[PDB]
């Protein structure tokens, strides 16, 4: 196509949400998604979670996973039949959504409302969304290593990485994960379970004192490290990689403190950089504090260019300028971007949530500014039988926790197995709650949103914690 009315760059979560938002507000709209990957839009969270807890050899082909409750779901947002071909898109009655797979936008000419693809073709647009997501960080130690080291290092991001790494876990004796964050720890538990059944080894190493140690308070970071160790994973905290080489066919990791780790394959999960390469020819601002395209309240980066998802550095209604790596944010900001591309002129006021499941038994949710260097008030309780991701998925029918929590924010609230197993952690700044972590507490994110939006100087967080830990039959009106 040489001209399209709506052009979405990137075919991930934010792009799909915007495409559907445009079609709802502008029925008959013609929307083209350009996607460098071969697959139609799909969600990422199952790649590190339910797709590993199957023992079904066919999921690498069907990309249908069993949710924790046993209900199957496609990783794809919509089947192919939902889309029209790019060739038909200009002509077909009542418009549609087409995806040009296997094509990368390599240049964006803001001034001329035009993109250029890797195959040399050019497309002009009336409205454009940048939904390019991010690019995984590597380690300099792996960068300096040889081609073989790099060929045996997985930056875990996409379906292709699930497929290749799942095969490796069936075939090798030792896999090492570098990175202690949520994704690394999800993979550690996933691989850990596979290795326990096979008799093989999984190592996880990171520089913090314990898993998710930059986010969780020390008590709960250490508990998480022991949970991962009970899955059979050798967890090595306080580990700084100095070099990686090959010796006798195996990868040899040398840590700064002198320890060595011999392993067969490496998975690095040490974060990402927003993909801002299309800023290179001008017209688009970038953020240096956090990364990403700087956008205004309506998610605009230029007169007819919007940005959504991981690539956007947006103005958080509570926290100011920030970027997130949240499925929830990609969905909500993508939808809003699509609305503003059809003239809604609405600000992005959503408080994005995050969640991580380490398995059916352990999950976390996070909202706002969740930094372990802030003072935290943790209020903990014994877990009941329903305080785990599997029960939450059984109650709601989805494992996509932003869907079971919903995007909404509570408006009014009415109040009519050997130690701690859940709790709420309040992150304080200026005597105010600026972030919350929920540990095995589900269906209360709307309440966490309300507490953070109120921003009052709370005494008796002992009492507020009861809204998360204790009260069951709360009657709440959501918005
Ligand atoms: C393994 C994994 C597990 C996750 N688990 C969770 C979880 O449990 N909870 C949670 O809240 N979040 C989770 N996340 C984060 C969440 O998936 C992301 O926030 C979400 O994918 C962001 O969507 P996006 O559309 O902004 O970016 P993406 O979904 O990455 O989409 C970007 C797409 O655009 C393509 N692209 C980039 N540049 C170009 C270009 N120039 N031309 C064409 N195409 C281009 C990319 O190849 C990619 O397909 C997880 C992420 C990963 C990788």
């Amino acid at each position: 196509p040489s001209h399209v009315p709506f052009l979405l760059i990137g075919g991930g979560t934010a792009a799909f949400a915007a495409a559907r938002s445009i079609r709802a507000r502008d029925p008959g709209a013609r929307v083209l998604i350009v996607s460098e990957d071969p697959e139609l839009p799909y969600m990422r969270p199952p790649l590190s979670k339910e797709l590993w807890f199957s023992d079904d050899p066919n999921v690498t082909k069907t990309l249908r996973f069993k949710q924790w409750n046993g209900k199957e779901r496609s990783i794809y947002f919509q089947p192919p039949s939902f889309y029209v071909s790019a060739q038909d898109l200009p002509h077909i009655e009542n418009g549609g959504v087409a995806v040009l797979t296997g094509k990368k936008v390599v240049q964006l000419d803001v001034r001329d409302n035009m993109v250029k693809l890797n195959d040399g073709s050019q497309i002009t647009y009336e409205k454009c969304l940048i939904a390019t997501g991010g690019t995984p960080r590597s380690l300099s130690a792996i960068d300096r290593a040889g081609a073989e080291v790099k060929s045996r290092t997985t930056l875990f991001r996409k379906i292709g990485d699930f497929r290749s790494l799942e095969k490796i876990s069936r075939e090798v004796k030792s896999i090492t994960i570098i990175g202690g964050g949520f994704l690394g720890s999800e993979l550690a538990c996933a691989l850990g379970r596979k290795a326990r059944a096979l008799g093989t080894e999984v190592i996880q190493l990171f520089p913090e004192k314990g898993n998710m140690g930059k986010i969780l308070p020390e008590y709960l970071s250490n508990w998480t490290m022991e949970k991962v160790r009970r899955e059979g994973v050798k967890v090595m905290p306080n580990a700084i990689v100095q070099s990686v080489g090959v010796s006798s066919g195996k990868l040899l990791i040398k840590l700064k403190d002198g320890r060595k780790v011999e392993t067969d394959h490496i998975v690095a999960a040490v974060g990402l950089e927003p993909n801002v390469e299309l800023a290179k020819t001008g017209g688009l601002a970038i953020d240096s504090d956090f990364g990403g395209f700087a956008v205004n309240a309506e998610l605009q980066a230029a007169s007819n260019i919007w940005v959504a998802g991981d690539a956007a550095c947006f103005y958080d209604i509570k926290l100011g300028r920030r970027r997130v790596e949240h499925h929830d944010h990609a969905v909500v900001s993508g939808r809003l971007a699509g609305e503003n591309m059809t003239g809604a002129a609405k600000p992005y006021w959503h408080q994005s949530m995050f969640w991580s499941d380490l398995g059916p038994d352990v999950g976390y949710e996070a909202i706002g500014l969740v930094d372990s260097s802030l003072p935290t008030v943790g209020v903990f309780a014994k877990a009941t039988a329903q305080d785990n991701p599997k029960s939450a998925t059984e109650q709601s029918g989805t494992g996509i926790r932003s869907e079971s929590e919903t995007e909404s924010e509570a408006s009014e609230i009415t109040i009519p197995g050997e130690d701690y197993g859940k709790g709420v952690i309040f992150y304080l700044r200026d005597k105010v709650v600026v972030g919350i972590v929920l540990w095995n507490i589900f269906n209360r994110m709307p309440i966490a949103r309300k507490i953070i939006k109120d921003g009052e100087q709370h005494e008796d967080l002992n009492e507020v914690a009861k809204l998360f830990n204790i009260h069951e039959d709360l009657e709440v009106l959501f918005q």
